[PDB]
């Protein structure tokens, strides 16, 4: 048969930024994600597609979930690569990523600490 | 300062493919879309993202949304459309999804919609 097909190069782009704009307004955050003190809503969805673990987290329904082998400062760093695709550290902070990043099994972030923690040593 | 950034460029494309794969075993769903006699699962916050009246329609909570506006092979069309990226078609349904993507207001939908049926006229 005859088909027509559409493809928009730009909508995984577009809908990553809109979720990043719907996060920091609040609008349908469905979780709250709790570190030391500090409370970080978020969707359940952009966290399980970007961290093996929260997927797996998630498999029990609550609407908080207590983080403790990182800090706020880390936890903020990956949810902001999370809902932009970049994350902006200090070169200190690497060790701390690294760990952080191996735990929530985000391969990206493992393999690229690595990759920066090796090269310079 | 010195500041140390990653970025991964797949991100945006790989968070999608996992919504995805989620979608499609049930995953985390949080709402269901009646359109006819069928049931679509999905997430939200992909449809929030992808049609700006979704994202004010659950303005309104609710578990189930019924639409009527629009076939149930529209609809699906349109559903893979916001999971993927891709939308197929044939092109007697151009009319039909021009329409449903005006309401939704997907702008690129509407866009090529348009531009495919102007060019063909």
């Amino acid at each position: 048969m005859g088909m027509i097909q559409l493809q928009n190069p730009s909508h995984p782009t577009g809908l990553l930024c809109k979720a990043n704009q719907m996060r920091l307004a609040g609008t349908l955050c469905d979780v709250v994600i709790m570190v030391d003190s500090q409370e970080f809503h978020a969707h359940r969805t952009v966290l399980a597609c970007t961290s093996k673990m929260f997927e797996i987290l998630f498999h029990r329904n609550s609407q908080h979930y207590t983080l403790d082998f990182l800090s706020p400062k880390t936890f903020q760093q990956i949810l902001e690569y999370a809902y932009t695709a970049t994350l902006q550290a200090k070169a200190e902070d690497l060790d701390d990523l690294l760990y952080a990043a191996e735990i929530l099994e985000i391969e990206y972030l493992e393999e690229q600490c690595l990759k920066m923690l090796e090269t310079i040593q």
